[PDB]
């Protein structure tokens, strides 16, 4: 056959060889050599360290600074909160799996793995819509006295949260499940089999048609309505105003932001298409594993772009660095 | 017997078991389980990342800043140079060894490993003497118009360099050798055997009695002559002068610096004593391996203490961070 099947695992290699044994108990050096295995482990601790201290620093900075209550501060504060939950309940069990080659917890650890991965991805993707609509408002001006505060901004964060605890949880109860992908070292969603028992096919369609292309195209047509008035050909300040210069700053920032997110997240499910619709001829392990694990660096590069161009936020950073001036 | 012997390796485990085979070709999961092995690999990439970018940043900072030509800038610039050479020609082959369990290069890679380890340690240890004598001069005042510049400071860096290329090189030619220690994953100097063929015993004595205790006690008696006039019980500025306040700043900094170096480097050869003089009863693997690899974090925490208290150097850092102001 064109792979290998199990009740909680799918090795992407033919069991006609007669070597596939218990993967959640045994290591899996016979699917792939241990050199790229240890490479992936090191590449995970990479993001663990590069996340933790900058995250805690940005948390304490925005905790101390009662000067910036523009809602983007709130957005990248609660994104940082979700990323704290991610780095605690996320990469540590993946690194233990890459340490031993399997969840010693068994499917319990695999269920713990995806409990924050797709959740964090969902927050990081849908949160950029809430600011996109804001930028469109400040550019097109349907109102005159409108601005976002304690009764226009936190509602969008609650939107992202209530979809986060409605898009990440449903596989936990049996409408979907978790199955190891990649080198069978990362638990996600199946594309290898229909598996009508847990109702995955309708679940996979319900996930893709709701969460992937629709907010994507709302973002693209917000960008399809953000090339006329304010110009990407930047020369210097004072196009219209100084707060509008800050608008232009955040505009170019979010353009490069969503472009980086595109470059990251395109092949992640671009290969899942080929695995889902077209199964039966054959497929490759490097064909799928590499582009999916390209995208595990997503939230870690969200604070640094906020350091890149935001001027006075960087002033807050460099002031409260030594906690002096 | 009380261990296991070879022509280029010494497994710290009895070969009466009848399992010791080629270590430089085979992995060594049968000496110790692979969990702490992968732990050590991750703990190496830890220091690799935590070294590289801060090192390049400090290099370019001191390259741009023609404002601070006080010699401590030169000292921690050329220490950073030696650390660039270290992180290039050092931890990468150790991480490859921890990736595969052995030098694929064979003894060539093991010889490449120690070519910068003891060299970097020698520079980091002896360089702190050159500033210690300086602080003692500024505290005791034998002269009146004396200060360190382009003809008093670089001579000390040349001292450290000419001992660096006289203390690290001699094992390369046959007066000593390199042999894997720890989990047999780190090449250093033997304490398990006399091995009179390559003349190690006289070499080990010549190393310890010259490089370890003598500069150590010169440092301690410089500290034995640095508790009377300027006081560690600090209250605020203006004890004598503002440049003398900078002297007090660097004084407390170097006190904590050498104390941290003491805490790091004490057991590293404190266990080598027990292995060298007392061999024949038995010894433990955790007895030696843990305290030696505690000390592999030495140079990486040298820039951050320079960030800790140095005020205007930190001003140079935060100014040239964005390359503006």
């Amino acid at each position: 056959m064109n792979g290998t099947e199990g009740p909680n695992f799918y090795v992407p290699f033919s069991n006609k060889t007669g070597v596939v044994r218990s993967p959640f108990e045994a290591p899996q050096y016979y699917l792939a050599e241990p050199w790229q295995f240890s490479m992936l482990a090191a590449y995970m601790f990479l993001l663990i360290m590069l996340g933790f201290p900058i995250n805690f620093l940005t948390l304490y900075v925005t905790v101390q600074h009662k000067k910036l209550r523009t809602p983007l501060n709130y957005i990248l504060l609660n994104l940082a909160v979700a990323d704290l939950f991610m780095v605690f309940g996320g990469f540590t069990t993946t690194l233990y799996t890459s340490l031993h080659g399997y969840f010693v917890f068994g499917p319990t650890g695999c269920n713990l793995e995806g409990f924050f991965a797709t959740l964090g991805g969902e927050i990081a993707l849908w949160s950029l819509v809430v600011l996109a609509i804001e930028r469109y408002v400040v550019v097109c001006k349907p109102m005159s006295n409108f601005r976002f505060g304690e009764n226009h901004a936190i509602m969008g964060v609650a939107f992202t949260w209530v979809m986060a605890l409605a898009c990440a949880a449903p596989p936990l109860v049996g409408w979907s499940r978790y199955i190891p992908e990649g080198m069978q070292c990362s638990c996600g969603i199946d594309y290898y089999t229909p598996h009508e028992e847990t109702n995955n096919e309708s679940f996979v369609i319900y996930m893709f048609v709701v969460h992937f292309i629709i907010p994507l195209i709302v973002i693209f047509f917000c960008y399809g309505q953000l090339v006329f008035t304010v110009k990407e050909a930047a020369a210097q300040q004072q196009e219209s105003a100084t707060t509008q210069k800050a608008e232009k700053e955040v505009t170019r920032m979010v353009i490069i932001m969503v472009i980086a997110f595109l470059i990251c997240w395109l092949p992640y499910a671009g290969v899942a298409f080929y695995i889902f619709t077209h199964q039966g001829s054959d497929f490759g392990p490097i064909f799928m594993t590499i582009p999916a694990f390209f995208a595990k660096t997503s939230a870690v590069y969200n604070p640094v772009i906020y350091i890149m161009m935001n001027k006075q936020f960087r002033n807050c950073m460099v002031t409260t660095l030594c906690c002096g001036k």
